[PDB]
Parts: C-alpha cells; sequence; structure tokens
C-alpha cells in the first residue's frame, strides 16, 4: 500500500543503516549531508516507481487497445500484448509522437531504477574503497585525542597535588596527501552529473504532449497480414504515463533543489570552519597549532569528518564546555579542567 | 484488513521508537508534545489512506464509465482505464465542476503522503542536526549534577562522621546563543504552515459538490474520433471520492484541532516553567542560582528537555522528594539528604 | 515490485554477508573486487530475471495466438499453452528464424540463472576450499606480527627505563608453494570464460531480428489433424521478448566492462605492490627483509590479501602512522614509538 | 520468483547448516565433498520443481484438452480436469505411447522429490547414529593434543630456563573397530545407488518422444456414456512436459558427473593422505608412530575427518607453520617451538 511504501522508504532507516559491524562502531563513516543527498536520491525514485503500481492508483493494466466488439475477451488479450510488445517494433505501430516516447513510456520504472542503481554507485564506491582507510585513521586520531587529555589532566592533577606531537604531525602529513579527496570529489561529481541527466530526462519525459502515449498498433504481420475479419488498426493507449510525468515532474522538482547542495559539498574547503582541533589548543600537553585550513587536501576532508563525528568524544565534549565558560571568562582553563575530573 | 491497520498506525510505537543507538540511552531528544504532534499529523493522513483502500470499504476499480451493452468486457476496461488516464487531458473529458476536482479525486492518496512526507521532514532535520548536540550537552549536564550530588553527600557523610560552578556557567553560556531553539522555532513553525496548508486543501476538497466525481469522458482521439459505433461519451464516476471526502474533513477536524498545540509549542518561554533546577539550590555544593526565564534563548528549550528527561536522575528524584518533605518542614534538608544516602 | 528487487539485490548486502561463524571474525577472505566482481556478475543477471516479470512491465501471460472469435476462451487458452509447450516441437511451429530464437525466447529467465550459478561456482569453490587455510595463515601471521610488535615495543621501553623470524619464515616458505594462486587463477579464469561465453549469447539473442517471438502454430496433431472446424494454423507471440532483449544488452554492456577487471585481477604480481610489510622494517625485534614480489607464487597472494585485510591490526596502524610521520623527518622512529604506548 | 529460488537453494545456507547445538562447536561432522554432493543431489531437484513451475515460465493450467466450440467453460475445466484425473484410469485414455508416460508427466514433481528425500535419508542417518560418536572422540583427540603440545612447550620453556600415549593408543584402537566406516561406505553407496537409479529414470524419462505429452481423453463413463452432444473424445496436451524433459536432462547430467565423486568418496584409504598427525611428531611429548594408512578401518576415516576439521586446533596450526619452515632447516625445531610461545 501507499503508507507501507512511504514506511518502508522515508520513515524507515532505508539506507541510514550504520555499518554492521564491529569494525565501525559509532563511526558515520559519510558526512550527514552526503547520506540525505544520497537518501534522497535514491530513494525518491524508487519510491515513485512503487507509486505509480499502487493497487489504489491503478486502474488495472497498463495498455488496453479497444477491439472490436466481435472480437472475444482472449483476442483483445492478444492485441493488447501484441502492441505492448510492439512498442519496440516500429513498423507495427505508427504514433504521431515517434516510438521512444512509447519506449520510455513502457520503461519509465526501468529507468528510474537505473538512475537510483547509477546514484547509489558512487556512495557504494566510496564505502567499500576509501571508508575503512578514513575509519581506521580517525579512530586513531580519536584514541590520540582521549590519550593526550588523559595525560594532561593527570599531570594537571599531579602539579595540584616523550611529549610528541603525534596526533599533529600525522595531520600535517595528511597536509600532503590527496587521494581521498580526490576520490570524494570525483564521487560527489560523478552523483551531480547523473542528477543532472536524469534532470534532462525527466524534463524531456514531462514536456511530451501527453498524448503520445495513444498510438496505433497494427496485428498485421504474419498470417494475419492479409486477414480481413481482423482491422487494419487499433487504437491503444498507455494507461499510467500521466502519473509517470506528474512522478517525473516532481523527482525533477526535488533534484534541481538537491543539485545546489551536491555543488555545496564539492566545495569542501569552505565547508572546512569552526576548528574542531582549536578547543584543543588550551591544553598543556597539546602544541598550539592548528594548521588545517585553506587546502584541496584530505585534510580539510578529515576536519569534516571530524567535526561531524567528534561529539562522540568525552574529552571533546569537555574541552568544548571548558571553551563555552571561557566566553565569560570569569574562572581558568586549567582550574576548570582539574575541577572536571574527565578521564572516563 | 483495518484493525491491522489501526494496530500499525495508533496502537503500535509507530514513530515513538526511540534512537536505535548506544549513543543516546534513555535521551528523548524530542519533547512529548511534538512527538505526538508529528506522530498525529504523519500517521493519521497514511492511516486514512490505507483506510480508503481497504478490502472492506473499497467495492473494487476505483473508475467505472458504463459502457453500452453492446461493448464487451475488454473495450468497457479500455474505456475505464482511457477516462482514468485522461482526468489529466482536459480535452477528452468535459465536466461542470472542472478537471481540477478529477485531478484531485484520482491524486488524493498521493496529496495526504506528500502532506505526512513535508510533515515529517522537520521533526528529521531536527533529529539529524540539532539532536546530537543537545544530546551530548544534556548528557554532560546530567552527569555534572550526578557527580556534584555524589560529592555533597560525601561532603555531608564526612562532616557527620575546586568546588566550582562549571554546569551553572554551561547553563548561562548556553543563554547567549540561541541557534537551537531559533532551529526549533523554525521547524515548529514550518510544521504549523504546513499543517494549515493542509487544512486549507481538505477543507476545499470537502467542499465539492460531491457530483464532481461523475464525469463525462470521450474516447474519440486517434482513429476513433470519427468512428460511428463508438457513443460521443460516457457517463465516468469516480468511486471512493465519498470516503475520500469523509476522511478529508477527520484530517480537518484533527489539524485544527492540532494546530493550537503547535502554535502553544512555538511559545517556549512560556512553557519555561516549574524550575527543575531549583530543586538543586539546597545542595551546599551547588551555587543557589537558577537563571533561567524571560529568554528568546537556547536556556529554556534546554530547560524544557530537562524537565521532560531528568526524571532518570537519580539524585534529582531524591532532591525531589527532599523538597516534598519540605513542605511539612517536619526534618531537615542535609539530614534527610544525610539518611537517604542515595549515591548510585 | 521493482523497488523491492533492487532492494533485495543493489542495496542490500547480497553475497556481500561475511562468514557467519567464528572462525572468520573479521577476516574478509576475499578481496574486493573479486567480491564486486561476483557480486555484479551473479546478482545482475538474477535482477534483470526480476525486472522481466514484474508486476508491471508486465502486460500479463508470456504468449498470445490470437485464436478465431468463434473459438471459447477455454479453447484459446488451449491454444495457447499448446504453442508455448510446442515451441519444442518443431513440427508444430513453422517460423522463419527457426525455433532456436524460439527455445531461447522460452528458456531466456533459465538461461540468465544458469549463467549466475556458473558464476557463483567458482567463488563457492575458493570460500569452500582455499579459503580456511588462507583464513588460519593469515591470523597467525597477524597474531605473529601483534606480537613483534609488542616485543619491540616491550624492549624499548625497558631500554628507556628467541628473537627468530617466524613469520619472515613462513612467508619465505610460502613464496615457494603456489596451490592457492593456482587455484585462485584457476577460478578468475573460469569466471572469465563463463562471462565470455554470456557475453557470446547476450549479443546472439539481442542480434535477432526481433519478429522471431512470432512464430506460426498448429494445432494439428492427433484427432485434431484432419477436423475441419479449427483453422491450420494460428498467430503468435512471444510477450517481453523485447524486455528480455533490452535486459540482455544491459547485461552485455555490464559484463563486457566487467572482462577487463576479471583481466586485471588474473595478474596478481602486478597487483602485488605498495608493500604492506615495508613498514614493519624499522622495528628492531623484526627483520629488514620483506622478500616479496614478482612471482606466480602464492606469496604475491598473501601480500594481497594482507594489503586488504590489515587495516584491522592496530600495530601495523601504528606503524603505518610512524611512517607517515617519518616523510618530513622532524622525530625519529623508535621514540615515536615508545611515545604512542599502543601494545594493546 | 525464480531469482528467490536461486538465492533459497544456491546462495543460501541450504543444507549447510552447522549443527544448531552446544555439542558440536566449530565441527563439520561431514566432509566437504560429502556436504556438496548431499547439497546438490538434494537442492538440485527441488531447485527444478520450483523453476518447472515458476510463475514466469508456466503459461497457466498443466493441461488443456481443447473442448468444442459449444461447450462453456465449466464444462472445459470439467473436461480438462477429468482427463487429469483420468490419467490414471487406463480405460478413459489411449495414448500412443501408453499410459506410464502420462503418470510420469502428471507425477514429475513427485518423483524428483522422492528422489531427493532418498538422497537426504542417507545423510540424516549418518548425522544421527554415526556424527555424535566421531563428534566426541574427535574433540576428546584435540583436547588431547592441545593438552600434549602445552605440556611440551612447558617442558621445554622449564629446560631452557605420566607421559604414556593415550591419544596414539585411542587411535591404535580405532584402527581394529570398523563400524562408522562401514556405516559411511553404506551410506555413500546407497546414494550411490539412488543416484544411478535417478539417471536411469531422467534417461528415460528425457527419451520420450515428446508428444506422449498428448493423449486422447474420453469423458463416456457413466451416464454420458451414451450422451451424443459430447464428442466421442478430446485432444489433451500436458503443458510443462517439455520443461520437466529439459530439467530432467540437466539433473541427468549433473547426477553423471556427481556419481564419480561418490565413487571416489567410496575409496576412503586412497583419500587418506598428507598424513596430519605427521606434525606432531616432533614433539618431545609425543610418540614417533603414525600408524594411519592402508586399511578399510575407522581409523582412516578419522584421518579424513582430522585432516578435514584440524584447521580449527591452534598447536596444529602451530606446528604445521613449524612444518613449513623446516623446509629451509635454517632453524632448529625445539627453538622455533619454544619461541613461538603459542600456548593458548
Ligand atoms: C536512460 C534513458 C535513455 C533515453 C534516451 C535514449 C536515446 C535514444 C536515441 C535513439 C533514438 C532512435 O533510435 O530513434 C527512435 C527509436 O528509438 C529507439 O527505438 C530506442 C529507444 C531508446 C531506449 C529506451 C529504453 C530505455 C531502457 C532503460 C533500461 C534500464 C534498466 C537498467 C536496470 C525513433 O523514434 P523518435 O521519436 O526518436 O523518431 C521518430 C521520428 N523521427
Ligand atoms: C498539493 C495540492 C495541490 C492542489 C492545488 C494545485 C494548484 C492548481 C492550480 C492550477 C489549476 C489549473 O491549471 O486549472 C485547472 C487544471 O489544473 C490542472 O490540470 C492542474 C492540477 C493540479 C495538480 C494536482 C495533482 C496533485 C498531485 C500531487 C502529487 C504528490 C506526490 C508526492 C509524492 C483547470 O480546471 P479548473 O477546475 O481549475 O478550471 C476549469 C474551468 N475554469
Ligand atoms: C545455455 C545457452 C544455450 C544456447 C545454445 C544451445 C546450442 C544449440 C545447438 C543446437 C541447435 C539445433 O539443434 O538446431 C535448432 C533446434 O535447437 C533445439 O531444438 C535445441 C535448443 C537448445 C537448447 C536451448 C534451451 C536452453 C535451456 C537452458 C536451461 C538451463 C537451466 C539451468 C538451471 C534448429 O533450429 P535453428 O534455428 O537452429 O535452425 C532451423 C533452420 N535450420
Ligand atoms: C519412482 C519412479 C517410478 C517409475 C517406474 C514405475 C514402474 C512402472 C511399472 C508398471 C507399469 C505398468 O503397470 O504398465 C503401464 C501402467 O503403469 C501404471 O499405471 C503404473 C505407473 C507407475 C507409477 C508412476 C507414478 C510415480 C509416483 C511417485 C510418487 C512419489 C511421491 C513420494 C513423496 C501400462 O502402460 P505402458 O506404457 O507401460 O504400457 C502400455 C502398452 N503396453
Ligand atoms: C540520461 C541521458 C543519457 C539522457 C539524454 C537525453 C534524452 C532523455 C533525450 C532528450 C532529448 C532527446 C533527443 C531530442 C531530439 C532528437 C532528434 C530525433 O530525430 C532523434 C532523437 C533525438 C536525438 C532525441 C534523443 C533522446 C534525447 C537526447
Ligand atoms: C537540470 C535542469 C537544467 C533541467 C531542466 C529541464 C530542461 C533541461 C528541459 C525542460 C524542457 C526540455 C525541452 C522540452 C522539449 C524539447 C523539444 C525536443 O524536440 C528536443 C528537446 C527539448 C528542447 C527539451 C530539452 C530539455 C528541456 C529544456
Ligand atoms: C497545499 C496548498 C498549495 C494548497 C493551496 C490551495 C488549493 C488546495 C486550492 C484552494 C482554492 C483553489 C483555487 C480556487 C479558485 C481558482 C480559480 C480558477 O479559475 C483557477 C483555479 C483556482 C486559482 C484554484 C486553484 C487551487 C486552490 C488554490
Ligand atoms: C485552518 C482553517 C482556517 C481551515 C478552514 C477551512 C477553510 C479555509 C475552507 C472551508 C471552505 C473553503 C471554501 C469552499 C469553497 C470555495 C469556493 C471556491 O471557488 C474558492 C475556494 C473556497 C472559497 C474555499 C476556500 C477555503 C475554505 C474557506
Ligand atoms: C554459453 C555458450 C555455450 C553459448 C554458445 C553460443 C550460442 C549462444 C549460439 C551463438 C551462435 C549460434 C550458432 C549460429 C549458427 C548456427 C547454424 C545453424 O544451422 C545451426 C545452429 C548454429 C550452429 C548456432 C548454434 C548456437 C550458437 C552457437
Ligand atoms: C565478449 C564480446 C566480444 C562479445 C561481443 C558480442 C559478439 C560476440 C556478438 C554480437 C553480434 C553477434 C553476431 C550476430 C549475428 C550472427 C549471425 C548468425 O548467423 C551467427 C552468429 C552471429 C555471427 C553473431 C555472433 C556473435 C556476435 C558477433
Ligand atoms: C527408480 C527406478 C525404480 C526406476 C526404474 C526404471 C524406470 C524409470 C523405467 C525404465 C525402463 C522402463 C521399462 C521399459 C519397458 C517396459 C515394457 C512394458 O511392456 C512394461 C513397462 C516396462 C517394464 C518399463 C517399466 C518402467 C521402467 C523400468
Ligand atoms: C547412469 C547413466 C548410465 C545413465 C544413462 C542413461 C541411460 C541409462 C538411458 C538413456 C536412454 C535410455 C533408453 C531410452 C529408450 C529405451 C526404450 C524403452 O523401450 C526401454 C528403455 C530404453 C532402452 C532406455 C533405457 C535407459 C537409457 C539407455
Ligand atoms: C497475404 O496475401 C497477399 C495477397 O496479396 C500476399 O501477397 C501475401 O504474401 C500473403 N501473406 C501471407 C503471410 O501468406
Ligand atoms: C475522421 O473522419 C473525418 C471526416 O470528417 C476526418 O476529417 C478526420 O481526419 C478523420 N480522422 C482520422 C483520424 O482519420
Ligand atoms: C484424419 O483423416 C485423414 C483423411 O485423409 C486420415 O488420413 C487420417 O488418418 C485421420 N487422422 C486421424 C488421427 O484419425
Ligand atoms: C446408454 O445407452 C446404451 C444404449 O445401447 C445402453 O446400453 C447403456 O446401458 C446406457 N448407459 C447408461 C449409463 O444408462
Amino acid at each position: 500500500a501507499i503508507a507501507q511504501l512511504a514506511t518502508e522508504y522515508v520513515f524507515s532507516d532505508f539506507l541510514l543503516k550504520e555499518p554492521t559491524e564491529p569494525k565501525f562502531k559509532g563511526l558515520r563513516l559519510e558526512l550527514a549531508v552526503d547520506k540525505m543527498v544520497t537518501c534522497i536520491a535514491v530513494g525518491l525514485p524508487l519510491l515513485l516507481i512503487s507509486l505509480a503500481f499502487a493497487q489504489e492508483i491503478s486502474i488495472g493494466t497498463q495498455i488496453s487497445c479497444f477491439s472490436p466488439s466481435s472480437f472475444s475477451w482472449r483476442q483483445a488479450a492478444f492485441v493488447d500484448s501484441y502492441c505492448w510488445a510492439a512498442v519496440q517494433q516500429k513498423n507495427s505501430l505508427q504514433s504521431e509522437s515517434g516510438n521512444l516516447p512509447l519506449w520510455l513510456h513502457k520503461f519509465f520504472p526501468y529507468i528510474l531504477l537505473l538512475f537510483a542503481i547509477l546514484l547509489y554507485l558512487p556512495p557504494l564506491f566510496w564505502r567499500f574503497a576509501a571508508a575503512p582507510h578514513i575509519c581506521s585513521d580517525l579512530k586513531f586520531i580519536m584514541e590520540e585525542l582521549d590519550k593526550v587529555y588523559n595525560r594532561a589532566i593527570k599531570a594537571a592533577k599531579s602539579a595540584r597535588d616523550f611529549k610528541y606531537p603525534i596526533v599533529e604531525q600525522y595531520l600535517k602529513t595528511k597536509k600532503n596527501s590527496n587521494n581521498l579527496i580526490i576520490k570524494y570529489i570525483s564521487c560527489r561529481l560523478l552523483t551531480l552529473i547523473i542528477i543532472l541527466l536524469a534532470c534532462i530526462y525527466l524534463g524531456y519525459y514531462f514536456s511530451l504532449s501527453s498524448l503520445s502515449d495513444e498510438f496505433v498498433c497494427s496485428i498485421k504481420s504474419g498470417i494475419l497480414r492479409n486477414d480481413s475479419t481482423v482491422p487494419d488498426q487499433f487504437q491503444c493507449k498507455l494507461i499510467a504515463v500521466g502519473i509517470f510525468q506528474l512522478l517525473s515532474v516532481i523527482n525533477l522538482v526535488v533534484y534541481v533543489l538537491l543539485a545546489p547542495v551536491v555543488v555545496y559539498t564539492l566545495f569542501v574547503p569552505f565547508r572546512q570552519k569552526t576548528d574542531v582541533l582549536k578547543v584543543y589548543e588550551i591544553l598543556p600537553t597539546f602544541d598550539v597549532l592548528h594548521f588545517k585550513s585553506e587546502g584541496y587536501n584530505d585534510l580539510s576532508l578529515y576536519n569534516l569528518f571530524l567535526e561531524e563525528n567528534i561529539s562522540e568524544v568525552k574529552s571533546y565534549k569537555c574541552l568544548k564546555v571548558l571553551e563555552n565558560i571561557k566566553s565569560s571568562g570569569q574562572g581558568i582553563d586549567p582550574m576548570l579542567l582539574l575541577t572536571n575530573l574527565g578521564m572516563i
């Protein structure tokens, strides 16, 4: 039913499932905006496919040819099925709009499924190629941040009663390499191109005259070519073509609204803001150097992933509340850190 | 069946599922009133869609055109399907009420699903954008309250046998920022606007003459335009239009009753009452300062979320019972706190 | 529905399920490229089979013979079923394209299923014959790497405050044996041959005239051979043949794009690059000798499997970050290793 | 659907499920070749049964008798059902090929299911009679091997810083008894005989003229015997007989390819090679005596089961890597064993 389709595709965790494995425990591995874009671009065409053939919106068979009254039920069924299979056969049918509109009307669900698959492909390539590496690197970075926070609080407590910046060096090294950012931009660009092509196709499909679904059909090949009792042609109409056009314009609207989001996603350096690591600069055990901005490198992408999935880090949360309290400046950062006692 | 739909949509945890993740363990992340509003506004139109096409209420096909007796079954089926697809084609049909009523009668389930999706969108935006931040902040606040309660009871026990207000400073800082409250008000306002538009549409749909479902249909395009055996027109009726109007007025009543709730929700400062933190003011380790009221800021929203999901805090429950006992004044707050022995 | 099939076969973990057993905990046991190739080559033909007979794309029965009007419904049904069963019987039918096109049109789903099974066979043979051995060997290798890393860090810590290369000897011994690599190459080659044969078949099927689906059928055997009221022949058409050809060309395109991937897979020594063990050469407890390249031996395959599933090793990750930091050369490898404190 | 059947029967763990009980944790209890043979011989005929009546390959009803035009739909249905039930009644029908072909055409699914059940019977008898005993014995043997390995490594460590061969005596005793091997050979031989009988039946079924499915049917018993309006006979055809023959030849090919595998399985002593226990002979605590070869006794079968499910033993894996390293001979077996430190 329509409501069942809605529950499956919008109100359920459709493509929102976290990786089912212990390797990525709590790691999104995909930005929220990218996940939203993929979920829409994939589950919208599927939802429209399901809707267009819902038991309520669908009168019945997808084509009716209006055989003569003399024709029996199965003769008329032969006519309808023959014309359905003959939309491909150009000789059989003669339609003013041509044969491409008939092809599109017959295979619209296939085309929507193709667009959905093509849009799901780049996210899958990301999740299967560049996701494990970033997951491992980000897990190491979070562990290092937790360890340095613990060491700093232990030092502060000892004072009240190595020291090498490994994480900073690793981030600096990531500043050079750009394979991950190149893959990310390539997959986003392919998604954008697929969306644009889908918009072109949907606009063309919705621009039809709405009468191209009606085509003339001739079961006059073979032994029936010279038969007399059979009329030279029939009036066939492809039902649900109006529904297809409505859903196609809906998908076109959604995709044109979505494309600016993908373009904004492509410009990762601009998105790289609100320095996540700036909060850690007040730790004595952490060097006061952010050095993450203004670069078409994997460093900006790692900064984005950190700003996305750093809320799960207790040390980061503690430092964030310390920073927020520092806005008033009533107290002292080391005193607040010592009082917090948030090792684990 | 009707009962199955009821069990799925009203008697089950439809959209009442808690976040399936360890990050939010026991945190609602959504006020009870907001959750009720979203659940109604989403699962009502879906329930009505399912009901309108239930196997019992539905006689059968959604349109019947009453072809002549001479017409065969599949000729009549062609007529019915053609008219169903031609509700869009204005030239084919001539109805007194126009063609918009026919469009609405055909696509009412789609319109209800659209309203449900549009009403579910703002809650989803909230849960995916502003929910993680408030979850982390509120978890930190609850942990701080538990820790300060434990410290105060330990101090009392030591007396019988830092001290910095970090949580108060954090709340004071939240008094300034307003991004969360702005997002909350924006999503509530969008929900209200969607509800009002849905009410307008449902009132228009229910105000129809009830005879607009009957339209005249002409299969007279193409080779059949000059055919003689076919009548110039047919009498088609869109079945289930009365059911659609009944369910639409039901949804209109529900939404007009719900809109005052959304308006009341918009005025969060008025809702900010029954100070949750007032109970903690009797703790020696906690400063006697509430400072949370009369502000279009995130502080009021945090106060609401606390008053919502603070019952899970054992320290808060203990302080609440101490406060309630203090109404009589027979005993002493520190003595009762020491006797409680409710560290964990 | 079409969307359900898509969810099952592309958006779900179809053939992507990890081995359901404690023996292989986190071990892929199959390279990512090989898994992708198998998943495509298997779940594409199945998806096309499901699509070709979807409730929306399918008009109805797969063959209609257009019995005379005098014929009753069940007489026409007998004609259609007889011709469906007589596509095999060459005498009954006379078609210009022959009888092989009719066989193919009738049994296309069977042929796609056969290709899917034949393509799934070599992966299954691998997973049931050569997977347990490589799993055990690789688990031992990872355990040895973890143990040597722990020993080296313990030695470094002791200095700050046996020694036999068992793993290197085992890898060197693997350099000689080649049964695993021979099995891998044989299964890949069989997969490639099956893909090529499938491409040949699909090209032949798509090269048909598109009118071979229309064949002449004669129910004139037995008592009906000399019957007069029955016409000497009927015009039968195999519906969905156009859909079969469309999906067959789609599968042909996918398989021709996939075959280069399989050919590249066959050349494992070229794939053996980015020495995984090179990072471990900086450990005092590990001998400085890689000795893994330029060989049609199981050593290259083991190197590939290591480069695939070594990210799960904490010691390997730590050594990798040490290597990446060494690019700048600011610090010292032993000092960084001591500071890391990543025993477990 | 066809793809669903494929997923259930070839791509899923059909009859590949490990024993669902804690008694056999990780013990196959069935050789890989035997499991493959059983899985094929059982799930192939079931798959063919499902395929032959798939919603796509099946035109409709399994028999059509071509009643006269004067006959009504339910008169024709009576004719078809009567002939379907009268394939057994020899007097009613007169077919050139006889009545056995009609029996076979009607009950082919039953015959395939019978063959599948008969082939599944011997494996079930094994798993319910001789599997628990071998499971217990093999678990004891693995535990003894682990214990002796632990004792030997402990002795080596003590030197660096009872002694009775219980397992060897148990294996020697198993050398005498042969009940398990006799049961194994009997079940394999019964499986082979069932496969041969199935091949005979399938060859006979596929050797039919392909026109035996067409039989003459006479509804002329009872009050209708002397009725005039009813024709003396009808032309009935059993649909799907061609599909049955195709699938039967497929099953015949599979079974003839499989029978050599079963014959090779029967010769267990030849399969008994690559002495698993030879690796343990280098342990000081283990006597240097294999004494397992060249015997129609349970010892060879136990050797096969060990070679199958010994990879799960850490001590065996360690000894195997020690053996492989000994190929070069660079080091010493006791030194390598001491350095390994693989007690558990
Ligand atoms: C997804 C991508 C590939 C879709 C590409 C656009 C498709 C949907 C449409 C939009 C405009 C279309 C073209 C418009 C006009 C003509 C001229 C005609 O004489 C032949 C077909 C041809 C050349 C059409 C082919 C298909 C076409 C290119
Ligand atoms: C992503 C955005 C830009 C998509 C907007 C849809 C655009 C591309 C659509 C809307 C209307 C469409 C046009 C409608 C009609 C025709 C006439 C036909 O003979 C050739 C294609 C052509 C000229 C179409 C080309 C594509 C088109 C311009
Ligand atoms: C969800 C929102 C967009 C719904 C908006 C209201 C819809 C349901 C209805 C209510 C009143 C309607 C209008 C009433 C009268 C007319 C005048 C007529 O000559 C053209 C249509 C037009 C202009 C209608 C368009 C659709 C309309 C605006
Ligand atoms: C949220 C609350 C206010 C909704 C209450 C429903 C109201 C808005 C409904 C109920 C009856 C409706 C009217 C019924 C009939 C017509 C005549 C038509 O030619 C134009 C629209 C118009 C004038 C409708 C406008 C909307 C309407 C006034
Ligand atoms: C999967 C593998 C086995 C498929 C092999 C190719 C199949 C699909 C096709 C492609 C070309 C075909 C051949 C083309 C021409 C002829 C000549 C004709 O007089 C008899 C059939 C015969 C000999 C065909 C047999 C089937 C054939 C070989
Ligand atoms: C893997 C790649 C190479 C596959 C590409 C498809 C090729 C092999 C296909 C496409 C068109 C096909 C041809 C189409 C028509 C005929 C005529 C027929 O009488 C014999 C087979 C023959 C000659 C086919 C042989 C195979 C063919 C050449
Ligand atoms: C599974 C086992 C039992 C199958 C045994 C073979 C079956 C399928 C077939 C193969 C050959 C067949 C026989 C061939 C010829 C005749 C002679 C005829 O006048 C009576 C039936 C009889 C005697 C057939 C009986 C059934 C038969 C034995
Ligand atoms: C396991 C292997 C050997 C099976 C190979 C199938 C063999 C046994 C099949 C293939 C063709 C079959 C023959 C086909 C036709 C007839 C004629 C009939 O009047 C008696 C049975 C008889 C003589 C069949 C006996 C069995 C048969 C020889
Ligand atoms: C049909 O009859 C015409 C008469 O002109 C003839 O040309 C044609 O070949 C016939 N077709 C068939 C299929 O017999
Ligand atoms: C139908 O016949 C009329 C007669 O006036 C003619 O004008 C019209 O073009 C014909 N239509 C078709 C589709 O042939
Ligand atoms: C049909 O009648 C013809 C007349 O020539 C005869 O040859 C043939 O044998 C008959 N067929 C049957 C099945 O009785
Ligand atoms: C049918 O009529 C015949 C006439 O010869 C007679 O012999 C036979 O008994 C009748 N059968 C029945 C069932 O009445």
